């Protein structure tokens, strides 16, 4: 802290001389000049904690209103520096100036555009400052940074227009390092009590995600989105033609990890199987699709193996598997023999007794 050294008004004035210049209209001559001065400020903040505390304690709002005085999602480097500023000196969460970062016009467009420039046009010093700051930034593009800002600071008790389809497009066409943040934003933008226009958005969104690759379908975020969209049954009616291929990919992934159903000591395989079975359960419980009901066939061999070697204690993953098996057996016209049907019934009744699942147990118990 060079700042705790300062004693007099003349030293204090010198200290903040460059900031005052950067803040003035003399540094905003051109887009490029605004960008370059914004870059020197951000690199000085990155390198000097004293400077950040100084800004927060005395110049907070002035700096915020200057950084966010104009935003444009096509201005990539500038938008990156603005994402840095929001994260480096955030305002308190009740401050109305958070609305200077428009979700609709700024964040949502940045969060869904994967194009980011690798090099900056300008002097050698500019280029050096830029390469310097990038090595220190949390994210090095605006797609990631904008999702991060959105999820950290701008998640209001509101849904934002066209977010759901736009996020689904990103998740399907994109390649992010991590899907958790984008998927969470999609999940949080699905409302409890939607309108019909909302339902069309969800339906569109689901359709876009229903054909995702096998590999994206092993992502926990993705699966939770799919579950949340398909908790709305009109979504499944509107998308009936996609369901058999989705069921197939889910069933093949479960078959792949089938040894882990009875007993798993891997958190990630347990969680994957709980989410894939929960997705299958939303589908098989509400859509007796004619084509799907063939891929689920291999669930019988797993059910048989479990009946021969009844585990001593029943994992949640196994109870969920049995519940999905019971629906697929009903769809396939399978008749269980008496000891099998009594094992399945007794397991499901005990599952009902443990603290949307209860209703779906109740409903399949009627077929036994």
């Amino acid at each position: 802290r060079h700042f705790n050294e300062l004693r007099t008004m003349g030293e204090t004035l010198k200290y903040s001389e460059d900031l005052d210049f950067i803040l003035s209209d003399n540094s905003m001559t051109t887009p490029e000049h605004r960008r370059n001065n914004m870059l020197r400020l951000c690199l000085d903040m990155m390198n000097n904690e004293d400077l950040c505390q100084y800004i927060v304690k005395y110049r907070h709002r002035e700096v915020w209103e200057w950084c966010f005085q104009g935003t444009d999602p096509k201005q990539k480097v500038t938008s990156l520096l603005q994402c840095f500023i929001a994260d480096k000196i955030p305002l308190l969460r009740h401050d109305k100036r958070w609305a200077m970062l428009s979700l609709e016009n700024f964040i949502l467009p940045l969060a869904t555009d994967e194009v980011f420039p690798k090099k900056i046009a300008g002097s050698r010093l500019v280029k050096l400052n830029y390469q310097d700051l990038l090595r220190k930034l949390k994210f090095t593009n605006t797609c990631e940074y904008a999702l991060y800002i959105w999820a950290t600071y701008l998640l209001y008790t509101e849904a934002v227009y066209g977010a759901v389809p736009a996020l689904a497009r990103l998740i399907s066409r994109g390649q992010l390092k991590d899907w958790d943040t984008a998927c969470s934003l999609l999940e949080n933008n699905i409302v409890a009590a939607p309108s019909g226009s909302d339902i069309e958005e969800y339906a569109q969104a689901f359709q876009t995600l229903a054909g995702l690759s096998r590999e994206k379908l092993t992502n926990e975020g993705v699966l939770k989105c799919l579950i949340k969209l398909t908790n709305h049954t009109t979504v499944l009616e509107l998308s009936a033609d996609l369901l058999p291929s989705l069921v197939r990919s889910l069933a093949m992934s479960v078959q792949l990890h089938q040894n882990n159903i009875v007993s798993s000591i891997s958190e990630i395989k347990t969680n994957l199987l709980i989410l894939q079975l929960g997705l299958l359960l939303n589908i098989v419980s509400e859509a007796t699709t004619a084509a799907s009901t063939e891929e689920l066939t291999n669930f019988g061999a797993v059910f048989r193996s479990v009946f021969v070697k009844k585990p001593t204690e029943m994992s949640f993953v196994l109870q969920l598997f049995l519940l999905v098996y019971a629906y697929s057996a009903g769809a396939a016209g399978v008749q269980l023999p008496p000891a099998e049907a009594d094992f399945l019934k007794s397991e499901l009744e005990a599952f009902a007794t443990d603290v949307n699942i209860h209703t779906r147990i109740t409903r399949v118990l009627e077929t036994l």
